[PDB]
């Protein structure tokens, strides 16, 4: 029976709460997506079913883009990729932004495929499009968008018989720029972005109540603190390593709402966050976009050379809990990791632990996989002891923000007797 129910709140629309008492770690709803895709830097680099990365994937012949680990994954995405299958085609050598493949993926689904599990509590169609707060700036980007989808997509849909009864592409898209999930992998990379309708319902709090995990495509709800019927869920849409006035900037733009939260009324700690020299941390900021840019993309030789001229400058540095240092340390951490160099992925680790614990309170998934990064990391270096205190503590993260119904905590749960048979 479901544990959460949707209903109209007081001033932020549709909603969902708690039908029953709920305490950390409870699942809550599960959901595989009505539509995703993988993300413009991953494609190619992760298999378009399961966003798993290999070392080598099989490419689809019958368009030659999609790619795949396996004649599996390959085959069992050849309904949902067939009509887009003719549209990739068609467009190469072009490749369209990732909304309009999405929305590709929506339109064929509602079409072809039978009612999905995904809109039990809510569905594409009731998903708020915020049209009446769309600024001439935002309208004439989501223009941009439609005729992008009407050029992309002229081989599969001519006309409006092919689109769902009295669909609206410019409404469709509205809703995709404030509904979209980025999907990220065990590993807290990007690597696609879905529609998850019933979980679309969840409104936004910078301190929420419950969390959301992806395994593969496959999402799963969770609350992270203790619930009381009827109290609302929320969960947080953003990185928590930003300050207020960057969530502000965000929460308008995208979402179109201004956040009342305890946290953004009395700027809770931005003042920590942005300590150091501020004409360094501007720097380093501006230089984190290229940064995020070539991780976006799996550049980890390029990530690292420029993360090291940032840690190991001959020039001033900042504190590692300035936000923007700390960034630069976790993806010199990933870039380290993925080429090897293990010695040095545990230095920029370890240096994010204590951060990671102030700016990540309470049970939060991205805290619970880094835990387990430098615990795994310790493991392999053979410090068996550090080792055992990070895994049990990454443990005692992730089974309530990952749960047993996520495979990470298997692996997980073979690391701890793993590390536990070296020592203990
Ligand atoms: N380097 C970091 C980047 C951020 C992620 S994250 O896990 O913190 N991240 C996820 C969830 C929250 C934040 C930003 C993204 N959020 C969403 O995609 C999203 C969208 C929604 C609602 C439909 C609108 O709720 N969450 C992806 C960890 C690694
Ligand atoms: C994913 S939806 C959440 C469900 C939405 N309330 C509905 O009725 O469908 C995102 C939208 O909900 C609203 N929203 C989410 N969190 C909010 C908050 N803390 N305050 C005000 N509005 C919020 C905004 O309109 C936002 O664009
Ligand atoms: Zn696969
Ligand atoms: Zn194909
Ligand atoms: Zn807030």
């Amino acid at each position: 029976p479901l544990k959460v129910e949707k209903f109209a709140t007081a001033n932020r629309g549709n909603g969902l709460r708690a039908v029953t008492p709920l305490r950390p770690g409870e699942l809550l709803f599960r959901s595989d997506p009505l539509a995703y895709t993988v993300c413009k830097g991953s494609r190619g680099v992760v298999c378009d079913r399961c966003l798993l990365g290999k070392e080598k994937l099989m490419r689809c012949s019958q368009c030659r883009v999609a790619k795949y680990c396996s004649a599996k994954c390959q085959k069992k995405a050849w309904p949902d990729h067939k009509r887009e299958c003719k549209c990739l085609k068609s467009c190469k050598p072009r490749y369209p932004p990732d909304s309009v493949r999405l929305l590709g993926r929506v339109v064929f689904k509602l079409m072809d495929g039978a009612p999905s599990e995904s809109e039990k509590l809510y569905s594409f169609y009731d998903l708020e499009s915020n049209i009446n707060k769309l600024t001439e700036d935002k309208k004439e980007g989501l223009r941009q968008l439609v005729m992008t989808f009407q050029h992309f997509m002229r081989e599969e849909i001519q006309d409006a018989s092919q689109l769902p009864p009295a669909f609206d592409l410019f409404e469709a898209f509205a809703k995709v720029i404030c509904n979209s999930f980025t999907i990220c992998n065990a590993e807290m990379q990007e690597v696609g972005v879905g529609l998850y309708p019933s979980i679309s319902l969840l409104n936004h709090s910078c301190d929420p109540n419950c969390s959301i995990v992806f395994n593969g495509p496959h999402l799963l709800l969770r609350a992270v603190r203790d619930i009381e019927v009827g109290e609302e869920l929320t969960i947080c849409y953003l990185d928590m390593l930003m300050t207020s006035e960057e969530r502000r900037k965000q929460l308008r733009d995208q979402y179109c709402f201004e956040c009342d939260c305890f946290r953004c009324q009395t700027q809770d700690k931005d003042a920590d966050m942005l300590t150091g020299d501020e004409q360094v941390w501007k720097e380093v900021q501006e230089s984190l976009k290229k940064i995020e840019e070539l991780k976006a993309h799996w550049k980890w030789e390029q990530v690292l050379a420029m993360c090291q001229a940032i840690i190991s400058s001959n020039s001033e540095r900042l504190p590692d809990i300035n936000i923007y240092q700390l960034k630069v340390l976790d993806c010199a951490m990933d870039a380290c990791i993925n080429l090897g160099l293990l010695e040095e992925a545990l230095f920029y680790g370890t240096r994010t632990m204590e951060p990671y614990r102030i700016f990540f309170p309470g049970s939060h998934p991205v805290r619970g996989v880094q835990v387990m990064k430098v615990g795994k990391l310790q493991l392999h270096q053979g410090m068996f002891p550090q080792a055992m205190k990070n895994l049990r503590l990454a443990f005692d993260i992730m089974r309530v923000t990952h749960g047993r119904e996520h495979s990470l905590i298997e692996d997980l749960i073979l690391l701890l007797e793993e590390c536990d048979a070296n020592i203990r």
